[PDB]
């Protein structure tokens, strides 16, 4: 297991524009296209992202290309974030994947409500962190996925990903 296999399990792979768990136009391996309810806006974003007229459909290679970019940008975003970087740097590699997964799903603005969890993670108070992590809109809206990511934060193992 590594971050790609992990997020591939959590995000799935769909080659045509679909709506994510939040109802937002998405394609590929959790590549968010837009929050706009306008499908034409999403199709425009898609063509922009891929560099050709896709008419709402891409290939597996193109999905994986966006996925590579998206994972990379999540990591680079964490590293530029004054609040996230020291926590992330304190973590071992497996728990770092949990952090990337969370940011990938919810963005940095999302992981901002997680001040208390972040402190507990930095302190390596793993069971406390895991309890705090689950007290969230995140967990309640996507509980099976959040349980996997939280187990990853709690144990630093890939147990939840089989
Ligand atoms: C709350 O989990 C994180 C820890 C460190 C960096 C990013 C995170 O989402």
């Amino acid at each position: 297991m590594n971050i790609f296999e992990m997020l591939r399990i959590d995000e799935g792979l769909r080659l045509k524009i679909y709506k994510d768990t939040e109802g937002y136009y998405t394609i590929g391996i959790g590549h968010l296209l837009t929050k706009s309810p306008d499908l034409n806006a999403a199709k425009s974003e898609l063509d922009k992202a891929i560099g050709r007229n896709c008419n709402g459909v891409i290939t597996k290679d193109e999905a994986e290309k966006l996925f590579n970019q998206d994972v990379d940008a999540a990591v680079r975003g964490i590293l530029r974030n004054a609040k996230l970087k020291p926590v992330y740097d304190s973590l071992d590699a497996v728990r770092r994947c949990a952090a990337i997964n969370q940011v990938f799903q919810m963005g940095e603005t999302g992981v901002a409500g997680f001040t208390n969890s972040l402190r507990m993670l930095q302190q390596k108070r793993w069971d406390e962190a895991a309890v705090n992590l689950a007290k969230s809109r995140w967990y309640n809206q996507t509980p099976d996925r959040a349980k996997r990511v939280i187990t990853t934060f709690r144990t630093g193992t890939w147990d939840a990903y089989k």
